[PDB]
């Protein structure tokens, strides 16, 4: 069994005290106090992202791992961190988000960030049963953690099934969350999908150590197995610390406000 599987079982044997110290050890982090402490203040235009997801997408975009353009489809948009971030970019003509919403899942929040006007987010949409549509940029950030690697594997495999349908419609810019990249069956489907659609897997340092999520991005390249093992080793390397030095903090993105005519 793989290093990720070993990391996983090791993650689950930890106590609560250690788990909480561990999951944010040496990771990158944005302070959300400002964001959340400007909900009741009734401010749609302070540039405060709706989620931590925006900073994740920025990290990738900044490094040219994906370059949003044209019609953007955002699968499992949730609150809209990714959809609104895309909306601020000048090559983006349209942003269409879909999320399931409902009990125990995020709905699309209203915001008035820069270019919010080209954003349409529909809740009550299970993407597993949404016919695909042509897009230029396909974003997908779906994947529910579970203590069981096997469940995350089945969940990942299921997501990789439908993503493939949307990718077959032409989008050359893409960014797909891979919940459990370290299980063998997942590696096998990913090699096949890479063979066909290109791209690579990238670890975003804003991800917590309690998860192994990697992003399949059009702007990346290289050997998946190796990329995945490198991430597993880093995650294991952060275990068993005597002194927990905590995370390193980053200023959140400023998404501004107003509209744009495209
Ligand atoms: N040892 C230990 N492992 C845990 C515990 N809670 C979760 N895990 C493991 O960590 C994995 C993912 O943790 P999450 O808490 O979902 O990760 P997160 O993104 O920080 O989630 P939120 O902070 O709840 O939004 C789970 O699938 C478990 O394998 C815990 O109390 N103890
Ligand atoms: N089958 C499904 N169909 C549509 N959305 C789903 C889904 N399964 C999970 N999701 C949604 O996918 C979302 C991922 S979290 C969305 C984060 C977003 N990128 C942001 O920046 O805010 C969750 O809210 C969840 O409700």
């Amino acid at each position: 069994r793989t290093l990720g599987e070993q990391w996983k079982e090791k993650l689950n044997a930890m106590g609560k005290e250690e788990f909480f110290s561990y999951r944010k050890e040496a990771i990158l982090e944005v302070d959300r106090t400002e964001a959340r402490r400007a909900r009741r203040e009734g401010n749609k235009v302070g540039g405060h992202p709706v989620s931590r997801g925006t900073a994740k997408l920025r990290w990738l975009v900044e490094r040219r791992f994906v370059q949003p353009i044209g019609k953007v489809v955002d699968l499992g948009c949730g609150r809209g961190g990714w959809s609104y971030y895309a909306a601020t970019m000048k090559n983006v003509q349209e942003v269409r988000g879909y999320t399931k919403g409902g009990p125990g899942h995020e709905e699309p929040m209203l915001m008035q960030s820069y270019g919010w006007n080209i954003v349409t987010m529909k809740s009550g949409v299970d993407v597993f049963y949404k016919p695909s549509e042509i897009s230029d940029t396909l974003l997908c950030d779906i994947g529910e953690s579970s203590p069981s690697a096997e469940i995350e594997e089945q969940r990942t495999l299921r997501i990789l099934e439908m993503v493939s349908d949307w990718l077959s419609r032409g989008p050359k810019e893409f960014c797909i969350k891979i919940l459990c990249p370290y299980m063998p069956k997942v590696i096998e489907k990913l090699e096949s999908l890479q063979r066909r659609f290109g791209g690579g897997l990238v670890r975003v340092p804003l991800s917590r150590n309690s998860n192994h999520e990697m992003y399949w991005v059009s702007g990346a390249s290289g050997n998946i197995v190796h990329a995945v093992n490198m991430t597993s080793q880093v995650l294991i390397g952060r275990m068993d610390k005597k002194i927990w030095k905590g995370p390193k903090y980053e200023e959140d993105v400023n998404l501004g406000s107003g509209t744009r005519a495209v």
